[PDB]
């Protein structure tokens, strides 16, 4: 059908026919006559995984081979979606299944829907790993992913009576097609226990065993024959485990509770013991893995020339001391020697400045569970603040600031501070981010070492961000520029000279009207919900927290519509707006902002007077298939997060790429995405962090824009008196006690010019012509945004390795 | 090789290769220089599994075209060993498997080696399902196999210090190449709740729910192209299960529990919830199948016409009023007509007469757990004596023996009881055992209705119990008499006209050697013990139990070593005494017996004066495939129970089969196979049933023949004064106490016969040709005993079905 989705000829049709059959008929063990739709999906996806094993296997040949710098990305996430699509399209198999299976009497789409997303992650920082994949292989880097195969990922949201439910995510109840299971590559992990000092140095002794199983999953490049591996681990209980008989092996449960699920927190530390043994989990095993692999190449010294370790965030952080102690207690290598190996070896990256958000562990957890991870811990601080001691005499308090130790009622080890002791890179993921780093919370070690900091601005895979889920818009972009852009983004700039071109306007105003109607009518079959496709689609997709400032959103729809109220007979654009996520389990403020958001849409979605002008919908059950389906969709894209509190985020770029135009705060990756554009292309405004800086020091007072701004002292007023909720008047007094009392987010310090900016993209809406040549100049400039420039920024500047866009043989 | 192993054409071999090269890099993704004996095992038992499907989809298809009578069976335990081999034999591949395996450079027999068993059962019963699953399909029979896919199988067992140690059967560590996972076919089971009267009938409600997922595993018949199912079910959380957070996901371990372990108890019963879970679990999931399965094909006159289940043992005894239940509460039949349907439809096999092995539930379990069946049983009850009442008027005490309550300290419902009132038919395993039932325990039922009482005698295989574990003697049988025994056992007479041959009685001994010879190398390979392959092997195998008498046994072999310690010089004939079984974890004089056997191998293996003449070996793990091996290595079967309680065996037929002759009681198959044989070819020795019950009128004395008997007497002071534990003088005071003071199975009283008969065995030991004389006697005679003569029977006189010899098309 369209020529960015591949060949179909006759030779490969009619093979990919018989492997379908063959896999029909020999894999599932049905017939023609019983199959259901999941049958077909699954015969399917053995076909295409079939082409995947010959260029997995002469990949990894390859590596043993050419002997490379290996890449490992360390990360507790992995946010990957669905496999299907994204293998046919890397593969160049799409319009040749898409004629196979047409051949056969089937719908291609019909099955695409039936696999369920890996669902891995909690949202940025888990898809950020799963986009730096795709990336990586797609650049030709000898890179591997590793973290754990949680049995359940990110709970399914239910919507009910307007509250968010959770429920198991059993994403693996029929099956994983994509992964291969190596019980023979099974390696111990060590818990508990306790150190034993003898004439030759420290041994860990009497611990409880943990197995250690990995699974593989192929991770194809964009068409030039690379497959990599992504490992995840799976926790199985040693088979003389508590071995009255039926209890211990009803016991074994307690060790294989370790990959059970994922937590779903975001943005937010759980102290959990639990969540500790998943940390330690992944890092013991994946560090086994790399050192095997390196001794099947005795002299460590080359060890950072061949290994470079990532850690994804401050999760894996027990990576630095697991390898001190591998390197001193079991190779017998002195301390400098190790540290010198660990520091070459490793690199952080940061991503968030929240301080609820950073990991600080109880030493009494540390003490019972890794009691020789302690005493290394201790002496790594012990060295390095007498390295900070020696730079900066008889500044005490400084010392005191830069601990890895943390005193007070109960002492804690700052995982954010061992990271930066014990890596030779510490990066952050937007450049605004990446100056606070160095200006406020991590100040004292820039001072120390200002060689270590670094910034890597975030990217988005252009190959499921565009190609994937937005084929109608890489269609109308190659038939000008070629398919060259699809791995080398910044070729989009060639479509500036285009703006003035009345079929490309045209053309691009129409993939999204087409978009915008495929995605209505999902909405009625899947949710019996009806929107009008003319109005402006208005969307806050991403997880639900206070920073993202989903209630000054909130605020604003309650604006509309109390404006529509006064004046009903008065011409509006008519606007869908759009907001999900999921809140996590035990975040009540959270909770009580999706019923609120609900609560809006019951008033407004019902009331004759405004008829189809405003509709507020909750998009239930957010993830990365709903968000491959809603961002293609989209006019609007709201990144309205208080001024330095979002790191970089990573939506907005596939916002940008898929034809919305940006209202958002100069926050995080926003700011050079304005740049990129031009800021007469963006709709910014608000409080930059200057300002927020200025509050803070005067005192943020609410009560003082309440006092002075009558429309929103109307939705306070509202909100407090039960006009949302006439059944439950209270239900939320939390809500507008936080707004007025204690906001950390400044919502009320927004409110005035976000409610002005927002009637100046109205104004714009009204123009249909010039509203899509802005978004043509967003399109065009969205070419740093992609994780291939991020990827090639990591590989030269901190892994010392060049990327490749060479073919392996097919 | 060999001509009864199948054709090994061009054709074939080159297409096995080809599927194995397949399999090996698109199934396993590897390559030739890095696959392992275990990687090439899968890839052949994925090259074999691939020619049943086809089988296996037209055989489920003929079956709905012909919609015949179906059979269930339904059991806790599939014993059911390796496969790979059993299929290939069935499919007539192994000679082609052989060449193909050869020719890529493989030996196939070390491929063999490393399939795990399926070890889904305890013993006699659990393998009398899998013998019964072979004959099934081998007479074409529509029958499916319903259980439990245990997550673990019976445990291993290792030896230490002499001692049994147990370790978790982790059968499903690799992955199982031959199961077929069902989750479209997820049935929900109810379990807790509470009964509630409505106008409209009784309704049970707030119940908890598990989900059973069905696993379906092929049987393929003997060349008949007839692959029919074995369905094992396995236990699966719902979603919403529980549905803090994390704490609710982990607790979905609680219901999936139910399918995790096998209870290891043979022949006693223990009154856990646990167990009784597993029980209910099956037959709610079956009872469901078959229902939906009959359906789809409203009127159930016609179900007993089309269904029949067969229950092995008590275990799934509440199929009986879930049947009711269903029937009554949600079809809305009236009570009468669904209970005809329900006792029209079950027919009950009895494996045993001991009291502690008879399953009854507390009431309060059953009203806790099963609220709804405890009231169906109540009036299945009520119903049932007022039909005794009826028969026997005033008869107070039948009324209470008869009664499916039973009252005491607590109340229980009698199994056995249910079972008869709600069967057809009810059968013993042997004529002898049979006759006890209507005899003693079961008496007074037999009295009511004497037409439902039967007798079926069990079999074994011949495919597994000859042709798969002794080609050597299956081949040489072949020469003479053709091909045709093997589905036709009765044919095996046909060797008595060759009793006489010259040719033949070198031969037979030939094999019997050979297989010594191969046995006494496994020996030495795997655990490093030493024998001598030209002693005669005096083997027992089984469960350890003691009624079993192994402890008989124990004494044989000290009398033998004191014999020997007393006249040095003398000329005795040399034995290798082969132990082997494993002991339930919590059955402490089983333990002991271990012990007890290991202990005397430790003195009389290392004493100088005895030499090679006497060896006692302890065999560890024992379990199917360690049968195949030891079995065919056998000269001597010990088959010593106490006359009445071994119902009937079938370790005693795989020796008569494979070429050994056999020390007995007149106990269970015994007494027909001394028959068929002839007794004159036969050791039988010791108390008769009659002599158990005269000693049983008087009281058994056991000092009196410890007095009597000076080389009894020498034995016991050993075991107490410390001779065989010198370290731990009082090891085996309860043993000794037991055998003086306790002992239900009068051990002493078949003492003097038992050695007295050894020495005849002894004495033609040492005439070989006349020992090979009488084994062909017993081999020519074997023919009753296959388990294709038994489900023969099954069939015309209980389910009312023909069987058939008929070949599918392929
Ligand atoms: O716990 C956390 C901490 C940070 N991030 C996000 O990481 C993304 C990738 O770097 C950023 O784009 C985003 O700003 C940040 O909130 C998470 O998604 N979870
Ligand atoms: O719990 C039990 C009860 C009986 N049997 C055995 O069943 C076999 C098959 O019918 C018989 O051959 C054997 O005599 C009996 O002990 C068991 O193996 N377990």
């Amino acid at each position: 059908q369209i020529s960015v989705r591949g060949l179909a000829g006759v030779e490969n049709v009619t093979e990919l026919k018989k492997n379908f059959n063959r896999h029909l008929h020999f894999t599932l063990v049905k017939d023609r006559n019983v199959a259901t739709p999941r049958d077909y999906y699954f015969a399917l996806a053995h076909t295409v995984r079939d082409h995947l094993v010959g260029r997995w296997i002469r990949t990894q040949q390859h590596y043993y081979e050419k002997d490379p710098k290996r890449i490992y990305y360390l990360s507790l996430e992995f946010y990957m979606g669905r496999t299907l699509q994204n293998t046919m399209v890397n593969l160049a198999l799409e319009n040749a299944c898409d004629e196979a299976t047409y051949q056969l009497g089937l719908d291609m789409e019909e099955l695409e829907e039936i696999e369920e997303d890996a669902g891995l992650g909690n949202g940025g920082l888990g898809r950020l790993a799963a986009c730096f994949l795709d990336s990586m292989a797609t650049l030709g880097l000898a890179a591997y992913g590793y973290g754990i195969r949680y049995e359940f990922g990110i709970f399914n949201q239910k919507i009910c009576g307007g509250w968010q439910m959770e429920e198991a995510d059993d994403w693996l109840r029929y099956g994983n097609p994509w992964e291969k299971a190596r019980p023979e590559f099974t390696l111990p992990v060590h818990f508990y226990g306790r150190v034993e000092h003898t004439s030759q140095g420290a041994k860990w002794v009497d611990t409880q065993v943990v197995l250690a199983m990995p699974y593989d999953t192929p991770v194809p490049g964009y068409r030039n024959n690379v497959v990599n591996t992504m490992r995840l681990w799976s926790a199985k209980a040693p088979n003389d485990f508590n071995l009255g008989y039926i209890q211990a092996v009803l016991d074994r449960n307690l060790a294989e509770n370790i990959s059970r699920v994922l937590y779903p927190n975001d943005n937010f530390f759980e102290g959990k013991e639990l969540r500790l043994k998943q940390e330690y989990f992944v890092v013991a095993a994946t560090l086994q893995d790399i050192i095997r692999r390196f001794k099947s190449s005795t002299n460590f010294d080359a060890f950072p020339d061949k290994v470079a370790i990532q850690l994804n965030d401050t999760h894996p952080s027990l990576a630095i001391p697991e390898l001190m102690r591998v390197l001193v207690d079991l190779e017998r290598l002195d301390w400098d020697k190790a540290w010198e190996v660990t520091v070459k070896t490793c690199a952080y990256t940061n991503h968030t400045v929240l301080p609820e958000a950073l990991e600080r562990w109880p030493v009494h957890l540390l003490e019972t569970l890794l009691p020789r991870h302690l005493q290394i811990i201790y002496e790594i601080n012990q060295r390095f603040l007498n390295r900070v001691a020696a730079a900066f005499p008889g500044d005490v308090d400084r010392l005191r600031r830069m601990s890895l130790v943390e005193e007070g009622a109960v002492k804690r080890i700052n995982m954010a501070h061992l990271c930066i002791a014990g890596s030779h890179a510490v990066n952050g993921v937007a450049r605004i981010h990446s100056e606070i780093l160095k200006k406020t919370i991590f100040k004292d070690f820039y001072e120390l070492e200002p060689h270590k900091f670094q910034n890597k601005t975030n990217g988005i895979t252009p190959r499921r961000w565009l190609v994937l889920c937005n084929p109608g818009l890489a269609e109308i972009i190659a038939e000008r520029i070629g398919e060259e852009y699809i791995s080398d983004l910044d070729q989009l700039r060639k479509l500036l000279s285009y703006v003035d071109d009345e079929a490309f306007i045209r053309d691009v105003a129409k993939v999204k009207q087409e978009n915008k109607l495929k995605f209505a009518a999902y909405l009625e079959r899947e949710y019996k919900v009806h929107i009008n496709p003319n109005s402006l689609f208005d969307v806050q997709v991403k997880r639900i927290h206070e920073y993202k400032r989903q209630l000054l959103n909130c605020l604003h729809v309650i604006t509309l519509y109390n404006r529509i109220k006064k004046e009903p007979n008065k011409f509006v654009v008519p606007r869908t707006v759009m907001i999900g996520g999921k809140a996590a389990p035990g975040y009540h403020m959270a909770k009580m902002i999706i019923k609120l958001i609900t609560a809006i849409g019951d008033v407004v979605n019902h009331d004759p007077v405004v008829g189809d002008r405003l509709r507020v919908i909750f998009l239930e059950n957010y993830r990365v298939s709903l968000a491959e389906k809603v961002i293609p969709a989209a006019d609007l894209s709201e990144q309205i997060s208080t001024a330095g509190t979002e790191a970089s985020g990573t939506g907005n770029m596939k916002f940008m790429l898929n034809g919305a135009l940006t209202i958002g705060t100069m926050d995080g990756a926003n700011v050079e995405m304005a740049e990129e554009a031009g800021e007469e292309n963006f709709f910014i405004f608000g409080m930059r962090v200057e300002d927020v800086d200025r509050l803070d020091q005067r005192g943020y007072n609410a009560q003082e824009y309440y006092d002075r701004i009558p429309e929103l002292r109307q939705i306070i007023e509202q909100l407090s008196s039960g006009f949302f909720s006439p059944k439950q008047p209270d239900l939320f007094k939390d809500i507008v006690n936080m707004l007025m009392h204690h906001d950390r987010f400044k919502v009320f310090a927004d409110y005035e010019e976000y409610v002005k900016c927002q009637e100046r993209v109205s104004a714009l809406y009204k123009n249909p012509r010039e509203w899509t040549r802005m978004v043509i100049r967003n399109i065009a400039t969205s070419g740093k945004f992609s994780s291939d420039r991020t990827i090639a920024q990591y590989a030269r500047e901190i892994w010392g390795v060049e990327p490749s866009r060479q073919r392996l043989p097919a």
